[PDB]
């Protein structure tokens, strides 16, 4: 990588150690998706391993008001994951030391001198591809605990940073984790929950890498498996070798991606591969069941796990319906983006995910950035997704949504390839065109 | 301390004396938790000490109907503890004199020259911190009996009014109880039932001050004690001095609050410290078993005590399960609150207690107000708890739940730090979503 970062990391480990040695409790603030929860987990696990204590809050968006509420509180160290780069001035106004582990672009003023800021953008690395919050937290805790590297990669997968191989600092973290013996790599089919789910359901629930015709369609996948003569009520490992080969052959025909690298760790045995864990965390996060998510990251797997797996199941079911909806009513295309709108509470939480999946499946034109829109009474939650070719063409959704949302007194941001915003429902049209214009621009 | 409240207290003592001298039986109505039972005990002890007679009814909630049923009955004096401030008009409609000893925000109405109302809120004091029903009853009976001060503090502890030291009128009552020689203060570890329970169980049952990792977990605490090399099957006082020192060192590392002030009285020797007594009463109250709680308060300790300690054991066991349940199914967080929902009767009676303990332990984020929810066929019972930093930030659960509930034809109220409500199942989501905003305006 560029050895610079590792250094910045170490600065942050030093600070962390200082405060732990003094007995003071560490305040952790993070985001509510796979990356945010796995980042919070990395840090809390590092603290735990030093017989230290931590206080975690999970937020869906960091707000100026919330930062002020903290500036009260008698905590000596604040650790921010997956947010904060946009509020560096405001955060600097905290009494007490601060670490910010984040991977969004600038944001933007200077960052005070009692604050440690780790961000791939600052070290010549791409925050959209080469590192996520969870990995940034690992670099911050790497000299204290290396057992956490699998979780670091959970967040990276969660944030869609696997682009045929891990790249940049994610590659570094993978390599290390192998070297430390806590991560194994296998070539295999990338099917959903292969250890806990019968083949027909596993195929239907393989949303990424997507399998057009089969993904999201229990009937068609059951059918498909009969047509090719492969048992559809057994779990993948309980198949015969011959059946495995025929299956590998026929699914690859539908999408070559389906076969490739698969990541496992003794830590997550009986649950899933690393991508599966990312899914379980997304389901916990979408259900504001943050405790279950973090418990899972720290190693709780008894009642918590049952609950977590049940939440996934529901999550998956909701995704199937959402995909069916998009197939039924289409999207309206403009000139530089397309969009999809729904007042159904069923889809509020999952709009971004079904957006992404629908582009992969090519239900919708993957060349055109897709804005999913869900009403929250007076406001509308926006979830924008596109693809890596579109980012190459110059698309930056994080920028477009931030600028546009501000214009109407809203709040928005993200990365080039995925972003979100919140705006008055009343301003939806105006909003949408403005993004349109902003779009065609950078393009 | 305001002279006004001591004076108001004396007015109530005078009234009580008047009726006792006339030989009439005194009607005592109180609540069913530690504070409610200890308050009822204070009054009945003062009555007993004057060779007088009393009739006690314990209620889980005072209702308009019930007040009317009393408005019959041939009793000359009615003594309300831990309730009544919300029903002052309805109460004044009683024929016969009335004392109301309470500490809920009363906004508001008008008494009726014929009702004596003692409440810290009326005298510039905080009902959430500076005085509870039991202390308010003590101020009402203070010029007739001072041996009751320990019980007054039992209710205060029960109502979670120890905030690093007693404050306000509770501090006054403590100081007076020392001066009278009925209360002693020690620095020591604040472990559950140290005189009657082996160390591993004592640590597992120390719910407050909470000990993360150990509290509620028999296996872990047994383990912990082996790990540090301290006898785990012996009672705290039967340990060696060296063992005591090592233990004091290793528990303080987990929570500094575990060592600090401890309150005792010859009255409760062989049973527990004052916080232990609060626990026994909560157990009696949660099981009904009101006659036993009150027996304990009056000094009955033979068969009654055995029964009481058996009940505590069961209560504590239920709390352990409830905590485990929260650990298993988590809470869903929203903007300004979190909540937990159950269909079990195992947890009905204890929802609010395990809510409080889980926040102390930080199973759940203590910065965020926690709403426990249990279904009653058509309605759902709500138990809300939060912490003192949150109340500082501006949270008031009593208010939030009262308003919100009403807005759906429900009924709700309490204090800033703890409250309850009852609403139609048919619209939880609306209810929850309305409280989550009322709190944003509170903390904004
Ligand atoms: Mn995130
Ligand atoms: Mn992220
Ligand atoms: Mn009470
Ligand atoms: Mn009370």
């Amino acid at each position: 990588l560029p050895d610079s970062i590792l250094k910045r990391g170490a600065e942050a480990s030093k600070v962390l150690e200082e405060h732990l040695e003094r007995g003071n409790i560490i305040r952790i603030i993070s985001h509510n998706d796979a990356d945010g929860l796995s980042a919070a987990g990395v840090v809390a696990r590092a603290i735990s391993s030093m017989n230290g204590q931590f206080h975690i809050s999970i937020l869906s968006r960091l707000k100026k008001e919330f930062i002020k509420k903290l500036s009260g509180e008698k905590y000596s160290l604040f650790f921010f994951c997956d947010m904060g780069s946009a509020y560096l001035e405001e955060i600097s106004r905290l009494k007490g030391d601060v670490i910010v582990a984040d991977h969004h672009q600038p944001s933007e003023s200077e960052a005070g001198p009692h604050v440690v800021h780790i961000n791939p953008h600052l070290h010549g690395l791409d925050g959209s591809r080469d590192l996520s919050a969870s990995g940034t937290a690992y670099l911050a805790t790497r000299l204290l605990n290396r057992k956490t590297a699998p979780l670091a990669l959970v967040g990276a997968l969660g944030d869609m940073q696997y682009t045929d191989g891990f790249t940049g600092a994610n590659r570094f973290i993978m390599e290390e984790a192998v070297e430390e013996g806590v991560l194994q790599v296998h070539s295999d089919l990338k099917l959903a929950s292969r250890y806990t789910e019968p083949l027909y359901r596993s195929i239907a629930y393989t949303f990424n890498p997507a399998l057009p015709g089969l993904t999201g369609d229990m009937e068609a996948s059951m059918g498909f498996l009969e047509n090719i003569g492969v048992s559809y009520g057994v779990k993948y490992p309980d198949l015969s070798p011959e059946e495995r080969d025929v299956l590998r052959d026929e699914l690859t025909r539908i999408n070559p991606e389906i076969f490739g690298e698969v990541f496992t760790s003794r830590e997550f045995r009986n649950i899933g591969d690393l991508s599966d864990i990312a899914g379980v965390l997304d389901a916990c996060g979408k259900n504001r069941k943050y405790g279950i998510g973090i418990g899972l990251c720290l190693g709780e797997r008894e009642g918590a796990l049952d609950v977590a797996l049940e939440l996934q199941k529901n999550y998956r079911e909701e995704l199937v319906k959402g995909l069916a909806w998009i197939r039924r009513e289409g999207s309206t295309t403009l000139e530089n983006l397309q969009y999809i709108y729904s007042e159904d509470k069923a889809f509020k939480g999952i709009m971004g995910t079904i957006a992404s999946i629908s582009l992969s499946l090519k239900i919708l034109d993957p060349d055109i950035p897709l804005l999913g829109l869900s009403r929250m009474d007076q406001h509308v939650k926006v979830s924008a997704r596109t693809t890596r070719p579109a980012v190459e063409r110059g698309v930056n959704l994080g920028v477009a949504l931030r600028d546009a949302a501000a214009s109407f007194g809203g709040t928005g941001g993200g990365h080039d390839i995925a972003a979100g915003a919140m705006v008055p429902y009343r301003d939806m049209e105006s909003f949408l065109q403005l993004v349109d214009e902003i779009l065609g621009t950078q393009t």
